[PDB]
C-alpha cells in the first residue's frame, strides 16, 4: 500500500513509562481522507492520509545537491 | 444535550428517492471535535460539533431592530 500523508500535525509528545503501556487509539475518516490519533481522548496527531493511486518513481530521483 | 455546531460545510445534497431508501453514515472524532456525514462513501457534511458546557440564556435575547 503506497500511501501519501499531508498537512501532519503533532499535537503533543506521548512519553513511554519504564512500566506498563500507553494506549494510542486511530480513528480514520474515509470519506474526508483525514485521520486522528488520540490517547486518553487528547488529541496527538491528525493530518490527512490517503492511498496513492498512481506512483510515479520519477518523484524519487535524487534533487540537485545543493553544493 | 445543548451543543454547538461550527463551521458546518454541505458538500452536496442528497435526493431523497421516491421508492427505496438512501442511508446517511455520521462519523465523530471527540477528541478533534468534527463530524462527517457520508452518502455512499461521499462526502455530504463536514464541519465540528461539540456539547455546550456552560448554556446561557442571554445568548438568545432579541437584537434590538435597526428598523
Amino acid at each position: 500500500l503506497p500511501v501519501v500523508f499531508e498537512d501532519v500535525v503533532l499535537h503533543q509528545a506521548t512519553i513511554l513509562p519504564k512500566t506498563g503501556t500507553v494506549s494510542l487509539e486511530v480513528r480514520l475518516l474515509e470519506a474526508s481522507r483525514a485521520f486522528e490519533v488520540s490517547e486518553n481522548g487528547n488529541l496527538v496527531v491528525s493530518g490527512k492520509v490517503y492511498q496513492w493511486d498512481d506512483p510515479d518513481p520519477r518523484l524519487f530521483d535524487h534533487p540537485e545537491s545543493p553544493t
